[PDB]
DNA sequence: GAATTAGGAAAAATCTTAGGCG
DNA sequence: CGCCTAAGATTTTTCCTAATTC
């Protein structure tokens, strides 16, 4: 069954690395192309898309980035199916990254033929199983954040401030503080260089 | 005449990219994909290669990433023109990279037309530099550059992990006084957040 | 000319404490 | 019950500014 595809990344380094790697398959039409969140809940509507290979990380310049941008996609358009591509290989943000119920994930850092062996397993009733088998047969199942969480850190490591993040999702400092000083308990660090520390160490 | 490049990245999408993007060039051939520093310093002899295409965010157990590695491969392998491809915009970072004397640096958040006009412009002996660069090079260009002892004393305690208040206490000195260090080094530097500067502190480590 | 040192005003962040949810 | 959410009081940390002496 043809099934046509929208890919969102902030990268055109990469976007041009997944475009060239799909035509090979025949029945896959890559319809459209984005950078950021604005742009790309915009132009979602005038154009018709079964699934979608978006990234984690991202521009927002109003409608955000992350599992914050996941589940407005998800509310606005249950019509589509969201496949989480990110470098980001540390566990304890990745871990409610899996919670959300996406479609597929695939790691920048993982083989190239890991998206389109995650396009048949999705076409077919993927790579979220040998993550979670992975991630939790791992040794770091103590340091398993919520989805609010793994958005705090993710924009704190990304090079935001406190603030900055409440400004971006709608909250106040207090709110944001209780979000990091909370996920910082569930890891067990005492300073931001040892959190930092731990949000590479993957 | 027809130049020899190598490829160097972790993420072999990007890496799929990069190559894919110069089979464009009928000139252009790639003799080498690497994933890690490490690697890259094993088959740097074993090829005749002319340049480099280099991300400053790559593993590796022997050598570092960026800063500490391209001052590793200027000196070691020192004939090779570098082109450094980072997702990275730190200016701190970038500021002491293209002090190591680079073709160019394109940046992997950049336009898709950079890499091309980079190998264009070094195919004249020149070096291209897109304005999504230009723009975070102007921030350090307001002795200078260079940090004090004090400052960098501080810096050092900082990256430890030492929060500020405890740098203060370890010291005989008043929180402002640090702080008043602290951001002063990090104005020289071009760097804002704490963040971003940790990340220079360990891409010169 | 800048380095090291701050002080008082100001901003950012953490610290209880506390209300309603699956 | 952990979860998001937050406003008091508090802390840390910057911001603005100006004194040292080389
Ligand atoms: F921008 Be994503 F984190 F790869
Ligand atoms: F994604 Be790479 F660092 F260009
Ligand atoms: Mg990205
Ligand atoms: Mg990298």
């Amino acid at each position: 069954n043809n099934m046509n595809v929208i890919i969102a990344d902030d990268h055109p380094i990469v976007l041009f690395g997944i475009r060239k790697s799909l035509e090979q398959i025949e029945w896959v039409n890559v319809v459209g192309e984005f950078e950021d969140s604005t742009a790309l809940i915009n132009n979602l509507p005038k154009l018709d898309a079964h699934v979608l290979i978006t990234d984690l990380s991202m521009p927002g310049d109003k409608y955000g980035d992350g599992i914050t941008l996941i589940k407005y996609i998800k509310r606005h358009f249950p019509s589509l199916s969201i496949i989480v591509l990110t470098m980001n290989n540390n566990p304890a943000i990745l871990s409610a990254v899996l919670d959300l119920d996406i479609e597929g994930i695939v790691l920048k850092q993982g083989a190239p033929t890991d998206l389109p062996k995650a396009l048949a397993a999705l076409q077919k009733g993927e790579s979220v199983s040998r993550l979670l088998e992975k991630i939790s047969a791992g040794g770091y199942g103590d340091k398993r954040l919520s989805p609010k969480e793994s958005e705090v850190l993710r924009l704190f490591a990304e090079g935001f401030l406190v603030t900055e993040i409440a400004k971006k999702l709608n909250r106040s400092i207090k709110t944001i503080s209780s979000q990091k000083k909370s996920a910082m308990m569930k890891l067990g660090v005492e300073n931001d260089i040892a959190l930092l520390n731990y949000l590479s160490s993957v």
